[PDB]
Protein backbone atom coordinates (compact mmCIF):
# COMPACT_ATOMS: atom_id res chain seq x y z
CA UNK A 1 0.00 0.00 0.00
CA UNK A 2 1.15 3.43 -1.08
CA UNK A 3 2.63 5.43 1.91
CA UNK A 4 1.14 9.37 2.21
CA UNK A 5 3.82 11.11 4.27
CA UNK A 6 1.52 14.19 3.72
CA UNK A 7 2.16 17.97 4.81
CA UNK A 8 3.60 16.37 7.99
CA UNK A 9 6.02 13.88 7.02
CA UNK A 10 4.83 12.08 8.83
CA UNK A 11 6.66 8.41 8.63
CA UNK A 12 7.26 5.04 10.75
CA UNK A 13 10.98 4.42 12.06
CA UNK A 14 11.96 1.46 13.97
CA UNK A 15 14.57 0.42 16.48
CA UNK A 16 17.49 -1.58 14.65
CA UNK A 17 17.43 -5.24 15.99
CA UNK A 18 19.73 -7.90 15.23
CA UNK A 19 18.32 -11.50 13.84
CA UNK A 20 19.79 -13.67 17.13
CA UNK A 21 18.24 -17.00 17.44
CA UNK A 22 16.59 -15.21 20.79
CA UNK A 23 15.66 -11.57 19.70
CA UNK A 24 11.59 -11.14 20.29
CA UNK A 25 10.99 -8.90 17.33
CA UNK A 26 12.80 -7.21 14.98
CA UNK A 27 12.59 -5.00 12.01
CA UNK A 28 14.00 -5.77 8.71
CA UNK A 29 14.57 -2.84 6.32
CA UNK A 30 14.90 -4.59 3.05
CA UNK A 31 11.43 -6.39 3.52
CA UNK A 32 9.77 -3.25 5.32
CA UNK A 33 8.89 -6.14 7.47
CA UNK A 34 8.24 -6.53 11.36
CA UNK A 35 8.67 -10.31 12.72
CA UNK A 36 7.73 -10.44 16.48
CA UNK A 37 6.53 -12.97 18.82
CA UNK A 38 2.85 -13.37 20.15
CA UNK A 39 1.86 -10.56 22.40
CA UNK A 40 5.90 -9.12 22.75
CA UNK A 41 5.47 -5.34 23.11
CA UNK A 42 6.45 -3.58 19.72
CA UNK A 43 8.06 -0.06 19.89
CA UNK A 44 7.26 1.54 16.52
CA UNK A 45 8.52 5.33 16.16
CA UNK A 46 6.47 8.16 14.57
CA UNK A 47 8.56 10.74 12.90
CA UNK A 48 7.34 14.26 11.53
CA UNK A 49 8.96 16.86 10.24
CA UNK A 50 6.30 19.44 11.58
CA UNK A 51 4.08 19.03 14.58
CA UNK A 52 0.82 18.01 13.55
CA UNK A 53 -2.04 20.22 14.44
CA UNK A 54 -3.36 19.80 18.77
CA UNK A 55 -6.48 17.20 18.63
CA UNK A 56 -4.56 14.56 15.89
CA UNK A 57 -4.72 10.37 16.32
CA UNK A 58 -3.01 7.95 15.31
CA UNK A 59 -4.30 4.80 14.35
CA UNK A 60 -3.13 1.21 13.61
CA UNK A 61 -5.25 -0.95 11.42
CA UNK A 62 -4.59 -4.69 9.94
CA UNK A 63 -5.35 -5.89 6.69
CA UNK A 64 -4.54 -8.65 4.45
CA UNK A 65 -1.32 -8.06 1.70
CA UNK A 66 -2.50 -10.60 -0.70
CA UNK A 67 -5.05 -9.06 -3.37
CA UNK A 68 -7.34 -11.62 -3.11
CA UNK A 69 -7.61 -11.85 0.98
CA UNK A 70 -7.81 -7.61 1.26
CA UNK A 71 -11.87 -7.24 1.76
CA UNK A 72 -11.63 -9.74 4.56
CA UNK A 73 -11.56 -8.29 8.40
CA UNK A 74 -8.15 -9.33 9.80
CA UNK A 75 -8.87 -11.03 13.09
CA UNK A 76 -7.91 -13.35 16.01
CA UNK A 77 -8.78 -17.06 15.18
CA UNK A 78 -11.68 -18.35 17.75
CA UNK A 79 -9.12 -19.96 20.09
CA UNK A 80 -7.41 -16.54 20.64
CA UNK A 81 -10.47 -14.63 20.81
CA UNK A 82 -11.92 -17.26 23.64
CA UNK A 83 -8.85 -17.50 25.86
CA UNK A 84 -9.23 -14.56 27.71
CA UNK A 85 -6.22 -12.73 27.79
CA UNK A 86 -7.79 -9.41 27.45
CA UNK A 87 -6.44 -6.29 29.35
CA UNK A 88 -10.33 -4.93 30.41
CA UNK A 89 -9.68 -1.90 27.37
CA UNK A 90 -9.22 -4.21 23.99
CA UNK A 91 -12.05 -5.91 22.81
CA UNK A 92 -11.23 -10.03 22.61
CA UNK A 93 -11.58 -9.91 18.49
CA UNK A 94 -8.73 -7.30 17.91
CA UNK A 95 -5.49 -8.27 16.88
CA UNK A 96 -4.01 -5.17 17.64
CA UNK A 97 -3.70 -4.12 20.83
CA UNK A 98 -1.84 -0.73 22.17
CA UNK A 99 0.45 -0.69 25.32
CA UNK A 100 2.01 1.80 27.78
CA UNK A 101 -0.99 4.18 26.88
CA UNK A 102 -3.77 5.45 28.89
CA UNK A 103 -6.14 6.37 25.98
CA UNK A 104 -6.49 3.52 23.85
CA UNK A 105 -10.02 3.86 21.83
CA UNK A 106 -10.80 0.04 19.80
CA UNK A 107 -12.63 0.81 17.19
CA UNK A 108 -14.94 -1.02 14.94
CA UNK A 109 -15.88 0.80 11.78
CA UNK A 110 -19.87 0.87 11.46
CA UNK A 111 -19.33 -0.09 7.62
CA UNK A 112 -16.46 -1.84 6.83
CA UNK A 113 -16.30 -4.17 10.28
CA UNK A 114 -12.67 -3.55 10.43
CA UNK A 115 -11.27 -3.24 13.76
CA UNK A 116 -8.50 -0.49 14.76
CA UNK A 117 -6.89 0.87 18.08
CA UNK A 118 -6.37 4.85 18.20
CA UNK A 119 -4.31 6.59 20.55
CA UNK A 120 -4.17 10.41 20.77
CA UNK A 121 -1.00 11.82 18.53
CA UNK A 122 1.88 13.38 21.06
CA UNK A 123 4.50 14.94 20.17
CA UNK A 124 8.40 13.54 21.07
CA UNK A 125 9.19 13.67 24.78
CA UNK A 126 12.26 16.42 26.07
CA UNK A 127 15.23 15.68 23.31
CA UNK A 128 13.78 13.26 21.11
CA UNK A 129 12.89 13.94 17.38
CA UNK A 130 10.18 11.04 17.33
CA UNK A 131 7.30 9.93 19.39
CA UNK A 132 7.41 6.00 20.06
CA UNK A 133 3.81 4.13 20.30
CA UNK A 134 3.96 0.32 21.55
CA UNK A 135 1.95 -2.14 19.95
CA UNK A 136 1.78 -5.99 20.29
CA UNK A 137 -0.02 -8.88 18.22
CA UNK A 138 -2.42 -10.97 19.98
CA UNK A 139 -2.21 -14.05 17.23
CA UNK A 140 0.39 -15.65 15.27
CA UNK A 141 0.23 -15.60 11.65
CA UNK A 142 0.10 -19.01 11.59
CA UNK A 143 -3.36 -19.40 13.56
CA UNK A 144 -5.86 -21.41 11.67
CA UNK A 145 -9.18 -19.59 11.59
CA UNK A 146 -7.47 -16.22 12.09
CA UNK A 147 -4.93 -14.86 9.52
CA UNK A 148 -4.16 -18.53 8.47
CA UNK A 149 -0.22 -17.65 7.54
CA UNK A 150 -2.02 -14.89 5.33
CA UNK A 151 0.74 -12.27 5.56
CA UNK A 152 -0.60 -8.91 7.01
CA UNK A 153 0.21 -4.64 7.17
CA UNK A 154 0.07 -2.72 9.91
CA UNK A 155 -1.32 0.78 8.28
CA UNK A 156 -0.55 3.57 10.63
CA UNK A 157 -2.81 6.65 9.97
CA UNK A 158 -2.08 9.92 11.46
CA UNK A 159 -5.56 11.71 11.71
CA UNK A 160 -7.03 14.61 12.39
CA UNK A 161 -9.44 15.09 15.38
CA UNK A 162 -12.15 14.86 12.80
CA UNK A 163 -10.60 11.73 11.49
CA UNK A 164 -9.82 13.15 8.33
CA UNK A 165 -6.40 11.49 6.92
CA UNK A 166 -3.61 13.25 7.52
CA UNK A 167 -0.88 10.56 6.91
CA UNK A 168 -0.04 7.28 6.66
CA UNK A 169 2.78 4.13 6.65
CA UNK A 170 2.76 0.99 7.02
CA UNK A 171 4.81 -2.10 7.15
CA UNK A 172 4.13 -5.76 6.74
CA UNK A 173 3.97 -8.12 9.95
CA UNK A 174 5.02 -11.90 10.43
CA UNK A 175 3.77 -12.79 14.41
CA UNK A 176 6.25 -16.19 14.85
CA UNK A 177 8.03 -18.11 17.30
CA UNK A 178 11.80 -17.31 16.01
CA UNK A 179 11.69 -13.83 14.62
CA UNK A 180 15.02 -13.75 13.95
CA UNK A 181 15.38 -16.65 12.25
CA UNK A 182 12.20 -16.12 10.08
CA UNK A 183 13.83 -12.53 9.42
CA UNK A 184 17.02 -14.38 8.01
CA UNK A 185 15.31 -16.54 5.88
CA UNK A 186 12.78 -14.45 4.60
CA UNK A 187 15.84 -11.99 3.92
ZN1 LIG B 1 -4.75 -16.94 17.16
Amino acid sequence: QKTYQGNYGFHLGFLQSGTAKSVMCTYSPPLNKLFCQLAKTCPVQLWVSATPPAGSRVRAMAIYKKSQHMTEVVRRCPHHERCSDGDGLAPPQHLIRVEGNLYPEYLEDRQTFRHSVVVPYEPPEAGSEYTTIHYKYMCNSSCMGGMNRRPILTIITLEDSSGNLLGRDSFEVRVCACPGRDRRTEE
